[PDB]
């Protein structure tokens, strides 16, 4: 066990290995409080996460243990990895906190957008590798936007903040880049989703990164929809027979008809080959829609693609989505996977 110290940062005591140094407050959602730090250990620096209530309520609890699980998976250049994570209780009778620490990262795609053609196949490149690999495991991101794609000092760029089915009404309505980047069938609630929705979310990235643009900055959910269904189409009646929920059925039904749009006049003077590629993400029915595999091999990407170094995961066990535990339960469950925690080479 190594020896912690303790401070009070923001109304909060933080108590930490004494490797952490040097730590200032960068942030904190409701999820928990963030600072930043130097690893003497390593030599990084790196952001410190203190959850907030980890295990206030089954639903808390589940999500925190969730959270941990995931980010203990993922082993890829192209996504966020766990270097430590730590908790100053001595057994499972004191065990309260749950500290995360990762590599602290430089601009995120915001701070890019706000490029040549080059550029562009460079970092949607990039995305396209880390999802292969993160949809191999049969995980879905579900949040994928510029604030959560960032590059390191060497222009690497990571997906993180992946979605823990966390977003509340209120942060999905009105004129709110929360919703901007969504698929229309998690939008509407039409149909059980699957990971076909990241790709969606691709496609409006690479067209804001082409034009400097958003796609689809909607001041609502049906102003939103109408923005897209004038680029790409009104449903025909094979899609319309997917859509299970009967009253988003009606509601499509009452809109007059509309033809996809031709890309080459929307996205004036780019590269073919990147309006190509965006006809084959933006797919108003997602079993239609291109995968990441199929996407890395398109010949936009010719200059970087390299099918020998484009890995997938380990299998990645999720029983535990489906099973009904009490607090405490989860909560060992947790402290289970915190001892065992192995650091990366
Ligand atoms: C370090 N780095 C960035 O932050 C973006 C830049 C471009 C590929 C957009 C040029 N890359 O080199
Ligand atoms: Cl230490
Ligand atoms: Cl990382
Ligand atoms: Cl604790
Ligand atoms: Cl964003
Ligand atoms: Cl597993
Ligand atoms: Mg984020």
């Amino acid at each position: 066990r190594p020896t912690f110290y303790r401070q009070e940062l923001n109304k909060t005591i933080w108590e930490v290995p004494e490797r952490y140094q040097n730590l200032s407050p960068v942030g904190s959602g409701a999820y928990g409080s963030v600072c930043a730090a130097f690893d003497t250990k390593t030599g990084h620096r790196v952001a410190v996460k203190k959850l907030s209530r980890p295990f206030q309520s089954i639903i808390h609890a589940k999500r925190t243990y969730r959270e941990l699980r995931l980010l203990k998976h993922m082993k890829h250049e192209n996504v966020i990895g766990l270097l430590d994570v730590f908790t100053p209780a001595r057994s499972l009778e004191e065990f309260n906190d749950v500290y995360l620490v990762t590599h602290l990262m430089g601009a995120d795609l915001n701070n890019i957008v706000k490029l040549t053609d080059d550029h562009v196949q460079f970092l949607i490149y990039q995305i396209l590798r880390g999802l292969k690999y993160i949809h191999s495991a049969d995980i879905i991101h579900r949040d994928l936007k510029p604030s959560n794609l960032a590059v390191n000092e060497d222009c690497e760029l990571k997906i993180l903040d992946f979605g823990l089915a966390r977003h509340t009404d209120d942060e999905m309505t009105g004129y709110v880049a929360t919703r901007w980047y969504r698929a229309p069938e998690i939008m509407l609630n039409w149909m059980h989703y699957n990971q076909t929705v990241d790709i969606w979310s691709v496609g409006c990235i690479m067209a804001e990164l082409l034009t400097g643009r958003t796609l689809f900055p909607g001041t609502d959910h049906i102003d939103q929809l109408k923005l897209i269904l004038r680029l790409v189409g009104t449903p025909g009646a094979e899609l319309l027979k997917k859509i299970s929920s009967e009253s988003a059925r009606n509601y499509i039904q009452s809109l007059a008809q509309m033809p996809k749009m031709n890309f080459a006049n929307v996205f004036i003077g780019a590269n073919p080959l990147a309006v190509d590629l965006l006809e084959k993400m933006l797919v108003l029915d997602s079993d239609k829609r291109i995968t990441a595999a199929q996407a890395l091999a398109h010949a936009y990407f010719a200059q970087y693609h390299d099918p020998d170094d484009e890995p997938v995961a380990d299998p990645y066990d999720q029983s535990f989505e489906s099973r009904d535990l009490l607090i405490d339960e989860w909560k060992s469950l947790t402290y289970d996977e915190v001892i065992s925690f192995v650091p990366p080479p």
